[PDB]
């Protein structure tokens, strides 16, 4: 059975040094004022998968990365808070680090911004914009190997331009922004495994995200262990 | 009531050390040789008013910004002078100044380049580009959210250029350039509250102008005192 | 009319560089993370106040300080959080600091700690403790001439530690423990004006707190008006 | 199931750069010459159990700290050396430190020294001492929250005088000399769960010290392994 460290330590392949950096940023990246709680829970979010905002395809892509899928139109900022929905983040991606081939092979990201209002941009206030930029660069042992914006309008960028500072040169040259016209785009780096709403061949968004929600509710007791883990 | 400090301190979410410098640049700028006079009273500049040149969206943006917009067509470069039309906006700001919620949520500007001469150029002096970067960086008590021109010429950048070097990083990127179609993402930053000649549902331009001609005459008084109280 | 400006100057002796020092403190300090909010309206902790937490005397001690009493006792940690207690005295503070006379001969406090619990102790954070100490020091344009506990208990002085490395030389010998024996070390600093209830010959303290609440309730649109004034 | 490393982290506040110095120090600790051995199993030191030396409440304390309860009385000098004594308390350190509660709320320590001898302080020497010291600031993962000294003769300060010079601020201030005077002031920092000896309600330091040797006997097959794990 896998230390608690080797994931931290594939996350930085093998550079003891970078993974003890990761793994001390890991414990301490919450802390940062205003904290985000520790509580892993599904129970306070489950709206939120229910909504079909978030879902894992099942299948990687050509370098073996798991992909996530989000849809920023199935939040509702009025019901659910910035932190809710990071916790959601949290949550599946304490859930995928568990799989070998994706603490080698990384992940990649799917975000569908098409329907963000100013209501969305008005829960990302600059604290939430760093927590952003620190688990997608060094607080979290997942390596972010490609971020993809699909259907972005132009009062996004806004939003954008205060997350970019604090992101590294690694990761700004991993984000990919489409537009409206993505479909070729966005088939060339994902043969195979998309869904019929962005090209695909077979499976729906609706499956894909039922199908993550069982999967988060099914293991809703090693999110609470892992919960205890960090607290 | 408020003290006159009062719109300086909300104007840098209330760091005395910010608001201070804000309010010894508030005092001095039009001294900048050649200097611009402090007289506030409409009459040199009502012929500007009636032609149409300038008015206020009576609805806030979707963050609470009060919404200006400048027509340059409507400015005869052979009546007015750039030290009429500068004027125009600071007797404008001056007195969207006193709504707190403006101090708190800033203004945005729209300015319809079309129909911009090289006679309009002539009166942009590089004395008159830095008080224009000026007064929109930290010289006014007035918070610049965000600054939208549209029909630009080519022949614009030129004044442009000479503005530029004066900017702060925080101005420029609030600075978009929509071209001859901007009507899309015009109506992106600002929903249900555009006139009809920008895409808009209800209002015209011209009733926009007037009314906020009746509003500055009916001002004049307070223009006025104004005037007096910084000279 | 005063400006805002006297009552700080009024707290430092007319020293303009330190008054402006506490200004840019009274803006700033409850910025400080985590924040407590600008609300200063009493309908939040009228429940406070009816179970006789806090009341101030009508009468002045010999030197003219205000004095204010506090009942730890009648403060639920179950119902009232520590930033509701807090905002219970901003209240008192912004309203008593209208009074020429405390601007210029401060104020003296008594916290009668009997009853105080440890579920008293968990509300109190190093971070409440630090926002304690700022308000005490130079956060407040209020002079602290005096702090007197009375009936301490032994597990109080927890708390204390953790509050004294962050107060000054100035209020540190400004307070005194009196122990469960206070009567006759509190009439000799507040003789003539203390209620029933600690040695005095009139009033109770529930009338004083019922005068005081009646005040505040009174007083509900100036502190509204101040709350719009610091936002 | 919990690393070895995480009560290294919740002892410091999930500190990493701490918690890895705390488990250098853990390690090297005993090393200091003259060593103490690892030796963990209770069969050299039952007759000190069974004298009734020690025992640990059943019940934490308001804030969730494990209690502990020494009686130096029930300590044979001429039976039992300082390192055997030293020995007990390493063996219950070690078996409390796997509860995550007592990770979180640290410890508390009751010390009755009536009955303390000449012959106790004899044994005391400046290698102990400073062992104490050690064990109790940064090379244990308990975090000693309060020591309480009870029944204390003047005798004793000679030995506290020795241990006082290598202890910090922080553990300094959190012991506490309650004289034979003790009852009052122990039960406020102790309600409801002290021993009838001590001002409790209902259970006996003989039942309390004959369920924790119980215990002991019980685990000691965990504490073979534990030995096992640090040479
Ligand atoms: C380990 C890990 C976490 C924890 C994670 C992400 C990726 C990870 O590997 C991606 C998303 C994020 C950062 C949660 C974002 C939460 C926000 C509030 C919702 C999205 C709103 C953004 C304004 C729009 C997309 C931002 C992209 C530029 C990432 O959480
Ligand atoms: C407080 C305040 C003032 C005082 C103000 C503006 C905004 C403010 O918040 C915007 C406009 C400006 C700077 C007056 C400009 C006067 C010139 C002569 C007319 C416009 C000609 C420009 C070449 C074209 C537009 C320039 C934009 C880049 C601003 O006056
Ligand atoms: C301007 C001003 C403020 C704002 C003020 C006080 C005096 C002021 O002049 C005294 C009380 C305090 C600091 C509020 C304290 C709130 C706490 C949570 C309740 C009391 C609990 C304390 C652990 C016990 C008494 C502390 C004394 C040592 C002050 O608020
Ligand atoms: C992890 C841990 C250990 C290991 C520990 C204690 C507390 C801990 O958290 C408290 C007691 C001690 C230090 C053992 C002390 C052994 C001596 C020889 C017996 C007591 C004699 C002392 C002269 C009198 C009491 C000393 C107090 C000031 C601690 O062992
Ligand atoms: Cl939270
Ligand atoms: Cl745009
Ligand atoms: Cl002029
Ligand atoms: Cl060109
Ligand atoms: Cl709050
Ligand atoms: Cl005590
Ligand atoms: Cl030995
Ligand atoms: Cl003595």
């Amino acid at each position: 059975t896998d230390s608690f460290l080797l994931r931290f330590l594939r996350a930085r392949d093998f550079d003891l040094d970078l993974a003890w950096r990761l793994l001390k940023n890991y414990y301490k990246w919450r802390a940062e004022c205003p904290e985000i709680s520790a509580d892993l829970h599904p129970r306070s979010i489950i709206g939120l998968l229910k909504a079909g905002y978030h879902g894992v395809l099942r299948s990687r892509d050509p370098t073996g990365s798991k992909v996530l899928i989000y849809r920023i139109a199935h939040w509702d900022p009025k019901v659910f808070t910035a932190y809710d929905v990071f916790r959601v983040s949290l949550i599946t991606s304490e859930l995928i680090v568990q799989e070998v081939e994706t603490q080698r092979n990384g992940i990649k990201l799917i975000f569908d911004l098409e329907g963000w209002q100013f209501s969305h941009a008005f829960q990302i206030t600059p604290s939430v914009a760093k927590k952003i930029a620190a688990v997608l660069t060094d607080s979290f042992p997942l390596k972010v190997r490609g971020i993809h914006l699909i259907n972005e309008p132009v009062i996004f960028h806004a939003v954008f331009s205060m997350i970019k500072p604090f992101l590294t040169e690694k990761i700004k040259e991993r984000i990919h922004m489409h537009g409206n016209n993505y479909k070729q785009s966005l088939l060339q780096h994902f043969p195979d495994i998309l869904p019929l709403e962005y090209g695909g061949e077979e499976f729906s968004m609706e499956d894909i995200c039922q199908e993550w929600t069982n999967f988060i509710m099914k293991s809703e007791d090693y999110l609470s262990s892992i919960s205890e883990s960090i607290q």
